[PDB]
């Protein structure tokens, strides 16, 4: 599923994500853009064999199991499939994991570099929140 850009501001909310460990939705809807343009569906390939799923790009060397990372840990207890389904609750509850690990949402590489100290506001700008 391709979320458009309120819609996911509101499912987020829902979930819990508006100022989960200090982080605003703005900063979730950003690095959900950049990260995977808003599509549930989107996966990409890393150099070292592991793969992102899903709207948030979650890598398969820690995060879930895809059956082909050889030493993957899966810490969120999940298939890697399991995140690119149209509801959203597997990538947010793993998401809340993986922001509560010490490096903040700095786990997210588009979020460093396209979110962060930028009016992250603006994505939540006109939502029925
Ligand atoms: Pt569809
Ligand atoms: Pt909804």
């Amino acid at each position: 599923k391709v979320f458009g850009r309120c819609e996911l501001a509101a499912a987020m909310k829902r979930h819990g994500l508006d100022n989960y460990r200090g982080y605003s939705l703005g900063n979730w809807v950003c690095a959900a853009k950049f990260e995977s343009n808003f599509n549930t569906q989107a996966t990409n390939r890393n150099t070292d064999g592991s793969t992102d799923y899903g709207i948030l790009q979650i890598n398969s060397r820690w995060w879930c199991n895809d059956g082909r990372t050889p030493g993957s840990r899966n810490l969120c207890n999940i298939p890697c499939s399991a995140l690119l389904s149209s509801d959203i609750t597997a990538s947010v509850n793993c998401a809340k994991k993986i922001v509560s690990d010490g490096n903040g949402m700095n786990a997210w590489v588009a979020w460093r570099n396209r979110c962060k100290g930028t009016d992250v506001q603006a994505w939540i700008r006109g939502c029925r929140l």
